[PDB]
């Protein structure tokens, strides 16, 4: 009757091989129906949003397992995770969501907009790493082999023309290569 | 004059992307002109030598930079890396040899076989992990995300029926579920 939806949040500034594990583990190992990754919103502070997409798209391409959430990105500016969750919820009442965050997250879980009227209103799933895991927040854990891949780390080694390959998916810096991304 | 090649050895059963990575960052990071992954001869202990070389071929078969050493396969028994190492480099006497291993092995290499004439014989090349380095063996270092991904929990994922997509390369996997490897 009810769906079970992961949800993955990122900037994904690019995407890497460590989110694409990180979603298709989580939503397997727990049985999941799709695994969501799900782009924030990124304020022009002087890439571009279709480019994040565009590589997002070419990466999932291949899964029908893995999917993009772009609500985020639509609404043209910051958003609390708690209003995110809000109208997806009111959009997918059938919907049981399971929200994927780190290991290395779950301590500032307090830190988060309404994280009470939040965790009522999804499933939060922890990514076991070392940190025990012992958190007084209703979060159920999974393991995922870990991958210390982060966006930005990607961004530099392009900026300082170092190897990306098998770290990012072979589309995804085929695009980067062919459209300038991230070289200065 | 004398080229620069990285060596990567293991079981390779199977090959996963923490092989490829390990492999393509430690080369390509220090500058060498190529590595290669050199699989170990494993005993009949009751796969098959034939499968593990075929998925190491589908998996490097897009990059010219990553290529396979069959030398300790084709010996039919068990190999020191001295005696594999003595006849590479009489082999190829205008190679400089780079020898690649984890951060986490770097303190078994005294009880390694002819350890010190292997020193002198080859360039040790640890992966930077949380070890500190400091080791009193000539060891130099280089920067590899980590990957916390071994061929043995490959194959009880498969043995359990678990995912291992983004784990093993798709054409690896693809040979695998074609074959009946690991499956019991
Ligand atoms: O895209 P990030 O936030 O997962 O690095
Ligand atoms: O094949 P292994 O020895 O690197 O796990």
């Amino acid at each position: 009757k009810k769906k079970q939806v992961g949800i993955l949040g990122g900037t994904f500034n690019p995407v890497h091989l460590a989110h694409l594990v990180m979603a298709e583990q989580a939503g397997r190992n727990l049985g999941l129906d799709r695994v969501f990754l799900m782009p924030s919103y990124q304020p022009p502070h002087v890439i571009d949003a279709k480019h994040r997409l565009n590589m997002l798209e070419l990466a999932v391409e291949d899964n029908p397992f893995l999917q993009i959430e772009t609500i985020e990105l639509a609404r043209g500016g910051k958003s609390y995770t708690y209003d995110t969750m809000k109208e997806l919820t009111q959009n997918n009442p059938d919907t049981d969501y399971y929200f994927i965050i780190g290991g290395d997250m779950v301590e500032y879980l307090p830190k988060w907009y309404k994280i009470d009227e939040l965790t009522s209103m999804v499933n939060f799933v922890g990514i076991r790493r070392g940190y025990t895991t012992d958190t007084p927040y209703p979060v159920i854990w999974v393991d995922v082999p870990e991958i210390d891949i982060s966006s930005t780390k990607i961004r530099q080694k392009i900026k300082e023309g170092c190897s990306i390959r098998y770290l990012v998916p072979d589309k995804v810096i085929d695009y980067i290569q062919n459209e300038g991304l991230y070289e200065y």
